[PDB]
């Protein structure tokens, strides 16, 4: 029984299916200027198209990358680095991807002023800490549109109202596509990562939805591709599979988020029931498909060993930098199990959980001194 | 009739075949720790090895990337910016990729002295230069295996003799591997750039080959993955086929090779015969693959037009700026035809190419003043 699918997915059979004619049949370079790459470059045409209408996006320019950590480098450095003259300041969330975290530490090493925004008890930002902290030099500010690891949604749409036509806004949405509704107006994005795998795509692509008039400096140098934003010999086969993913979500996603969360609040509700069993993340303003629970006296690591060796695939998440921006202590964080669900997950998967999870902690709490 | 392999090529089916239980049914994320995860580690583990194995490479480590593109901006970048300290004068061939070129550019905005290095009327680059022009400050020094658009292979054994102990050898082998025999202990590279589709498997995916004691800085920043020098989830499908692509060649590519050779033979043989006609790139320490002529009063584009009309797929390679760093004139650089072979080229193809070509000649001179 796999709960581990923000760590992974598997790719839907029919996104399989519409990738295979591009790896062996119609194998054109989009760039050839002969028939097989007229097919590729229609073919990569129409799934930017495809990922496009998903995030409602007609007011910007999708870029296809390698995946979200690409996509949240090229948004970060990428307008840093080009609308550096404009200013300098940089707000980014506390509980930010490590690929939107690590960038701006680059940043910081190149002399911009990175401020990181604090969350509360929930993991939910602080939106009255951006607009004390909003200067006119503040260029840019990278705000997840939820937490992968906690499940929180972020006030993504009140943020935008905040920095409107002052400082460009990243959303991160990675965890987001495909479990809420995410439309770049509603949400007021200027760059939105997307990652290919979770809406059930082929790993290895991804893509930073950028909008009209927001400048971004390239991070990967050669050949022009991606209007010049981002070079290399498209991945022709991957993209497809990405537009086929995009538009299945964009059919699929809303009847697919209520299951997940009913299956999500089966879970939730039996599993407090576990003595000194508690919640991580904001319980109701949360991923339809995120469970991410502590138990006291307990390691979370020790909770994934057992749950593997029962046939049930987990996670925790130096403790988490997430749970630790929203207060928890060490050995509070340490105890942490995070069951993330997906496309696949049936109520017997839930039924199995539940069977194994009580007895797995308490026989964890028996070796406690 | 597919002459434009350099530009793209065909999933061999043997690869798609190891890549597909990746996708679907063992899907797990490589970092995760539980049984999906173990066996997507060692999957990522083996295809390393195979791709190491091919070029010899035990004296380092594979660095997964996205391809050629992404590794030769790693190369370039993460060593130079990773090596400051030791110098900054750097040394490019005048012939390179332009995910060389154009991270060199960026490099001299940064600061760093680049020397482009000459080449002669073939292309070859000229050694003394190199000689002439290392100092105690050169800390890189870029020169490709061979190159892919006009085929003339480098002498890189007498360059890393040159070079030894003293500057990085960075060699770009993209269009060498799977043709020529690539042993980067006896070519001297202290790094390799390696191109997945290029040798039959997977777009997306290639590697960067690392020599020991050889530090980079990384380009893409994230969860610390590929041990710090790559961030991002592992794309296990592609990496797998990559592998799989590997050990293919490895067994196969000497046979490849010499077949190759002979369709290209009767060609440029055949293709001379044509008045006016004039081969770019060395002759005979030339790729097995590469056919690049060019034929006076025409323009390339317009063969590459005639040839798609008649089902036959080709390229011609602003004029290039390899046939610009050979010497030739704008009017003998745009009348350029590269025709580029490849696994699934058979004599039928040749016999095709040799029938249609001679009259695409003929009809774009009738129509020159
Ligand atoms: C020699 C060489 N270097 C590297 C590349 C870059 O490869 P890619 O566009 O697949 O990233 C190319 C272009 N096919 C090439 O032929
Ligand atoms: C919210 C979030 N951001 C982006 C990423 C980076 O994705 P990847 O490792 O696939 O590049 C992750 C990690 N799965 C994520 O969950
Ligand atoms: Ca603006
Ligand atoms: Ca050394
Ligand atoms: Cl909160
Ligand atoms: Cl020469």
């Amino acid at each position: 029984a796999y709960f581990d699918y923000t760590s992974a997915k598997p790719v839907d059979e029919r996104i399989l299916e519409a990738m295979l004619p591009y790896m062996t049949e119609s194998f054109g370079n989009p760039s050839s200027v002969h028939s097989y790459g007229f097919k590729a470059r229609e073919a990569v045409q129409e799934a930017r198209e495809k990922v496009a209408k998903l995030v409602n996006g007609g007011g910007g320019t999708v870029v296809f990358t390698s995946g979200a950590t690409e996509a949240n480098n090229l948004a970060i450095i990428g307008y840093a680095m080009r609308n550096a003259r404009k200013g300098k300041h940089i707000l980014v969330s506390a509980v930010e991807h490590m690929s939107v975290i690590n960038p701006a530490k680059f940043l910081q090493k190149q002399g911009f002023e990175v401020e990181y925004i604090p969350v509360g008890k929930y993991g939910e930002v602080d939106v009255s800490f951006i607009d004390q902290k909003l200067r006119d030099d503040t260029i840019l500010v990278s705000v997840q549109h939820a937490n992968n690891e906690i499940g929180t949604i972020q006030p993504v749409e009140e943020i935008s109202e905040v920095l409107a036509g002052k400082a460009a806004l990243h959303i991160d949405a990675t965890a987001s596509v495909g479990q809420i509704e995410v439309d770049v107006e509603k949400i007021g994005a200027d760059m939105l990562t997307i990652s290919s795998n979770k809406i059930y795509g082929p790993k290895g692509v991804g893509a930073l939805w950028i909008r009209k008039e927001a400048k971004l400096q390239p991070v990967i140098l050669g050949g022009g591709q991606e209007n010049g934003l981002r070079s290399g010999s498209e991945n022709v086969p991957s993209i497809v599979g990405f537009g086929k993913a995009a538009e299945i979500t964009a059919m699929e996603w809303r009847e697919e988020a209520e299951r997940l969360r009913r299956l999500r609040d089966r879970i939730i509700d039996n599993v407090l029931k576990i003595e000194e069993s508690y919640l991580n993340g904001h319980p109701e303003k949360r991923l339809p498909n995120n469970v991410n629970v502590r138990f006291s006296y307990i390691e979370g690591e020790s909770i994934v060993l057992s749950l593997d060796m029962a046939g049930i695939q987990a996670s925790t998440g130096q403790p988490s930098h997430v749970l630790m921006a929203c207060g928890l202590k060490h050995e509070e964080a340490h105890g942490t199990l995070l069951l993330t669900l997906g496309r696949y997950n049936t109520d017997e998967d839930v039924d199995r959980l539940l069977e194994v999870l009580p007895g797995v902690i308490e026989r964890l709490r028996s070796m406690s001194p």
